């Protein structure tokens, strides 16, 4: 469904994601898709907004992830929407 090259993507995220990043990793400049997707999963289960029993679904409309993303909760396993969620706040980089 989704390849595995899509992880190598290089971002530079805008503001408020880097914000979100910052609270979790090492600040810089360009980051990968993986590395973007790791902070945001640790950023998610750190503060316990991952409700693994009952439905799998994230549930972020108290928290910054939910103005990033502009929904009150989605399921991870939705990983095209989450993409796309994640691309509107980055630029990619070549
Ligand atoms: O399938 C999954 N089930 C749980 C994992 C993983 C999911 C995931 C992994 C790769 C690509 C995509 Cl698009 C993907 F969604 C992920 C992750 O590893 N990083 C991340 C980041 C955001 Cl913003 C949302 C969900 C996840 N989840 C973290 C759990 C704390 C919710």
């Amino acid at each position: 469904q989704i390849p595995a090259s899509e992880q190598e993507t290089l971002v530079r995220p805008k503001p408020l994601l880097l914000k979100l990043l910052k609270s979790v990793g090492a600040q810089k400049d360009t980051y990968t898709m993986k590395e973007v997707l790791f902070y945001l999963g640790q950023y998610i289960m750190t503060k316990r907004l991952y409700d693994e029993k009952q439905q799998h679904i994230v549930y972020c409309s108290n928290d910054l992830l939910g103005d990033l993303f502009g929904v009150p909760s989605f399921s991870v396993k939705e990983h095209r929407k989450i993409y796309t969620m994640i691309y509107r706040n980055l630029v990619v980089v070549n």
